[PDB]
């Protein structure tokens, strides 16, 4: 099964540079969502959730044909929340009405990510919407619950290896936990992207508890919470090591997460070879807006 990336007919870089400034200026102004965390966590979580639907052993899901904007998908109980990051995007479709829902939605994710002073994460357009009957069936987004192995395991099915894992974590730093959307409760309510998930990982002292729902979290003395999954990465010993690089290390985690990221939402695609290569988007702060 084979996606091939088509270019927006017409549409060059300065066309999706205008999208990524609409998004960047609205992340500024509607800065109160979230208790003033602003809508840059959010928008990265669905970047990540409607690529994170990808099997590498049929080509089915992917950020592709941008099928969140379906029912089954948008409905998702991994998904809830994410109607927030949707809703902020609507105004923006209908001001480039041109550009495919996969292209939004992962674009969404890159820009917050380099507006809330991450990496520079290269992104490539071309996603073309597919057919509700293309939509993936719920279940294939990872559980909270677990451990290392079924964290290893799971994204091996995403085609990403130990470091691809631990970094794209750090993303962890950003945002919070809200009880109504996964039984969890509790983080750092961040909106600037560090390296932080992995020196509070390792510097503060946790306590395995049960929450309000019945579910255990890490929980830190200084008010910082960790899923079982976040946690894993301190238990197992693979995992381990790459966290203890990244806490001291923000600038090859810079770099790691950039490329895991792109990775990320661009599995399942076929780039033909006189495709445009990446682009690498000014922040709104680089071109004096
Ligand atoms: C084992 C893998 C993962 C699990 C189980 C997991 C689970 C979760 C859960 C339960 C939440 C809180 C949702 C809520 O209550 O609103 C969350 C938040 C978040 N996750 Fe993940 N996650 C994983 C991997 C990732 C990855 C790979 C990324 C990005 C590269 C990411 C980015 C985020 C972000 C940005 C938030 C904050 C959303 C907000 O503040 O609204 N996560 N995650």
């Amino acid at each position: 099964l084979v996606h091939v990336a088509s270019v927006e007919k017409g549409r060059s870089y300065e066309d999706f540079q205008k999208v990524y400034n609409a998004i960047a200026l609205k992340l500024r102004e509607d800065d109160e969502y979230d208790n003033y965390i602003g809508y840059g966590p959010v928008l990265v979580r669905l970047a990540w959730h409607i690529s994170g639907t990808w099997d590498k052993h049929d080509n089915t899901g992917g950020s592709y044909g941008g099928t969140y904007r379906f029912k089954k998908e948008f409905n998702d109980p991994s998904n809830a929340g994410l109607q927030n990051g949707f809703k902020f995007l609507e105004p923006i479709h209908k001001e480039f009405p041109w550009i495919s829902s996969g292209d939004l939605f992962s674009l969404g994710g890159v820009t917050a990510v380099q507006e809330m002073q991450g990496p520079k994460i290269p992104w490539r357009c071309g996603r073309v919407d597919t057919p509700e009957d293309t939509t993936p069936d719920n279940g294939r987004l990872p559980d909270a619950d677990k451990d290392a192995g079924y964290v290893r395991t799971f994204f091996q099915r995403l085609n990403m290896n130990d470091r691809e894992v631990v970094a794209l974590m750090g993303a962890h730093a950003l945002g919070k936990t809200h009880l109504k959307n996964s039984g969890y409760e509790g983080g750092g309510a961040n909106n600037v992207f560090t390296n932080e998930f992995y020196l509070n990982l390792l510097n503060e002292d946790w306590k395995l508890e049960k929450n309000d729902a019945n579910n255990e979290q890490w929980d830190s003395k200084s008010g910082y919470m960790m899923l079982p999954t976040d946690y894993s990465l301190i238990q197992d010993p693979k995992y381990l090591s790459i966290v203890k690089e990244y806490a001291n290390d923000q600038d090859k985690f810079f770099k790691d997460f950039s490329k895991a990221f792109e990775k990320l939402l661009e599995n399942g695609i076929t780039f033909p070879k006189d495709a445009p290569s990446p682009f690498i988007f000014k922040t709104l702060e680089e071109q004096g807006l």
